[PDB]
């Protein structure tokens, strides 16, 4: 079979040109975990809309003014001749199109995952975003930097330099405390995956891991910031995240 | 099998002494759904702390003052001689202790349900509360009314009479729109239970149903407010809720 074409956002030498996006990483994870062959095409932030339109793909939401908003990840599957957008929809497509691969949406879990996904950004991803947003912008190629900084600063009404605070660190920890609580409901020995030790990795687990790999890559694995995040709750997150390192092929 | 003892909050003639609490209804639903025998013991709000302590039960949370906070539902199972508190825990206990009964927490769902349940009040339960809180209070016995009005008005900083607004109605509709979105992920034919048509009722489904039975009992099934609520999203919620009426036995 031909490699799926995977559209991702590039980076500069600060992070050695590593992919970095929490949103595209969900799909890089899905592909690596499923053992599917793919090739990465690199698209700068301001070129996303153009590229996706030229592919025949669709926007995934609308900006506050009401304009179509195009996002990555997007894939083109040469085996089905289909373009697929929106990370959750892409993961589901992968399950359905490649049924011999491990399922990210086991039967009976779709609505539960939809709900979990809907709260992952407010409770965890957004506070993390604030802690990594400046270093993210500085890891972008020049044209991406200008688009990202201008649009994100416009959005939050602050310079990117003002967003990371200790209050955001408290929000991250509080969000991870909630998550630890949910995982605790599975019982001892089953509290490192949402569906338990023998449940396997779901799309929802990947969503949490994608927040971690984002922070790790942007901050640096040898950094103190990374060490601070990963050390919370007595090293629980180091254990959780360590489950995903085998699936970080680039 | 001896009946489980089920501790619930009583009400006055306005709703013909019917059980009404969305919290105790989660366990009423669980017991009914599982077909377990039980009997209700009625406890007024200000008496809950003393009654649970006497049972040898435990508080379920901490008040901001760092004091113990006792809540219903609580059960006493004479078959195991166990007192169990906190509705989610009671439901889990019922799964484990009575394995022949239909599961409320299917294998692999515990954490997903914990997350869902944590979302349920802020997304949907709380705006429903604002629209039923006055009528709820006016359905309580006098000692319960006094305690409930005192504590809840202190909590929300307004008179109970001031809590229902159209903004709350909009928040209710928005909350249901989110839930409808989650259910749509299951696909047509599977979008009326969280785990789909063949997955069966979960504790999480019962949590949503408990908001509906609460409003129905408090408002009255013939009320225009009830008709307005279940007519949202082209009557989807009328269909969702109708699944549960077969489990609304009241001893
Ligand atoms: N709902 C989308 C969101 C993806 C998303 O926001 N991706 C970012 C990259 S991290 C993006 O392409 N933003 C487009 C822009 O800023 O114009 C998904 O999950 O795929
Ligand atoms: N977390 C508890 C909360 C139950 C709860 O808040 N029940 C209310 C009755 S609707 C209560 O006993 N509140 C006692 C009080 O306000 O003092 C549970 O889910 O069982």
């Amino acid at each position: 079979a031909q490699p799926i074409v995977f559209y991702d956002i590039p980076s500069n030498e600060r992070i050695k040109h590593s992919p970095w996006s929490p949103n595209t990483w969900k799909i890089r994870y899905a592909l690596n975990y499923k053992g599917l062959k793919y090739k990465t095409e690199w698209v700068e932030y301001p070129d996303i809309a153009g590229v996706v339109q030229k592919l025949g793909g669709k926007p995934t939401e609308k900006t506050p003014d009401g304009r179509d908003h195009y996002t990555l990840p997007v894939i083109y599957d040469p085996n089905t001749k289909k373009v697929v957008e929106d990370s959750a929809a892409i993961a589901k497509y992968l399950d359905e199109t490649y049924p011999d691969t491990p399922k990210l949406f086991p039967a009976g879990t779709d609505a539960f995952q939809a709900a979990f996904l809907d709260f992952a950004w407010p409770v965890l991803g957004f506070p993390v975003f604030m802690l990594v947003i400046l270093d993210t912008a500085n890891s972008l190629l020049p044209r991406s930097h200008d688009y990202f900084r201008s649009t994100r600063e416009q959005k939050f009404g602050k310079k990117l330099e003002e967003l990371a605070t200790e209050e955001e660190w408290a929000k991250v920890e509080a969000g991870l405390a909630k998550l630890k609580g949910y995982l605790d409901a599975n019982g001892k020995g089953n509290d490192l995956l949402l569906m338990g030790a023998q449940g396997g990795i779901t799309y929802s687990d990947i969503q949490i891991a994608s927040f971690f790999v984002w922070a790790k890559i942007i901050w640096g694995e040898g950094s103190e910031k990374w060490k601070r995040l990963i050390s919370l709750h007595d090293g629980k997150w180091a254990q959780f995240y360590a489950q995903f390192t085998k699936f970080e092929q680039v």
